């Protein structure tokens, strides 16, 4: 049972989240998650951009960015698109507010992503989950809720640490107080196999609703894939791919991370 397996580690992730909403553990992981995560984040953004464009031959109308922080990732899709409805939610009033003196165009709310449908009735095209999964006290709850917002074509993208990962994961670590805050948020982390077991479940009962998880770096999909394929056509991706030769390297060093997608299509 996924569920079990979910509150059994919820003291993982509660212990993980201190490292967000703590003053002083908070400093260390925006430090951490700018030096070490920035450049994934538009090749992230692409992968979806890149899937919706060739799933669904349109680009989306809206993108809802669950955990969005300091709203990184909607000022990178204010800079490609002007004509998308962008909305963020994150618990963290300090993420929020430093996100709304932004003055982009897009909506920003202060609340447990538990509670998005207070805030968004219109369906979403894209609901992106970066790098935060781990960090809910109810990860399946917030799933199932996020479904309910899905368009009639449409993805949630979810990227994630593998808690196998661990090991590999604390080489980037430069402080005792970096390497305690990866412990703590590999140990929160799912495994490819929860996160499998996770997508069936929430995915299994509902209509024209699949799922796909992998740990290849392209959004998850081999790249003997049909789907590898068609995603590098699109020059976005390739254009976020060819970055600096440090952040290069730097992709090539990380350990995988979760890729899942749950794909509606009516
Ligand atoms: N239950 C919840 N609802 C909304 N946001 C949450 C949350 N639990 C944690 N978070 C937020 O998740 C963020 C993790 S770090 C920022 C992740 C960001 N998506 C990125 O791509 O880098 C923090 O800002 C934290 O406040
Ligand atoms: C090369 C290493 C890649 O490292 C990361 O992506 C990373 C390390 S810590 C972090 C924060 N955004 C919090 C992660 C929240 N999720 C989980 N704990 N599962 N991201």
């Amino acid at each position: 049972e996924i569920e079990t397996i979910v509150r059994e580690s919820e003291a993982n992730r509660i212990q993980a989240q201190t490292w967000f909403s703590h003053p002083e553990k908070s400093k260390v992981s925006f430090r951490y998650d700018e030096r070490e995560t920035s450049s994934i984040r538009s090749i992230s953004i692409e992968t979806f951009l890149s899937f919706y464009s060739s799933k669904f031959n349109r680009e989306p109308y809206s993108v809802l960015d669950i955990g969005c922080g300091q709203g990184q990732v909607i000022q990178y899709l204010n800079s490609r698109f002007q004509k998308i409805e962008l909305t963020g939610i994150d618990s963290s009033a300090q993420a929020i507010s430093s996100a709304k003196k932004l003055g982009i165009n897009a909506s920003f709310i202060c609340s447990n992503a538990e509670n998005i449908m207070q805030y968004v009735s219109k369906k979403q095209d894209i609901i992106f989950i970066h790098l935060c999964f781990g960090l809910f006290k109810n990860p399946i709850a917030i799933v199932n809720t996020l479904i309910h917002l899905l368009s009639d074509q449409s993805c949630i993208y979810i990227v994630d640490l593998d808690r196998n990962s661990l090991g590999e994961g604390l080489n980037t670590a430069q402080s005792r107080e970096e390497e305690a805050y990866l412990k703590d948020q590999y140990r929160a982390s799912l495994t490819m196999e929860e996160f499998k077991q996770l997508l069936h479940v929430v995915t299994k009962e509902q209509h024209g609703v699949s799922f796909h998880v992998g740990n290849s770096f392209i959004g998850g999909f081999d790249e003997t894939s049909s789907q590898f394929f068609s995603l590098m056509r699109n020059r976005n991706l390739q254009d976020a791919l060819r970055t600096s030769v440090g952040e290069q390297l730097k992709q090539s060093q990380m350990p995988a991370l979760l890729h899942g997608w749950i794909i509606k299509n009516k």
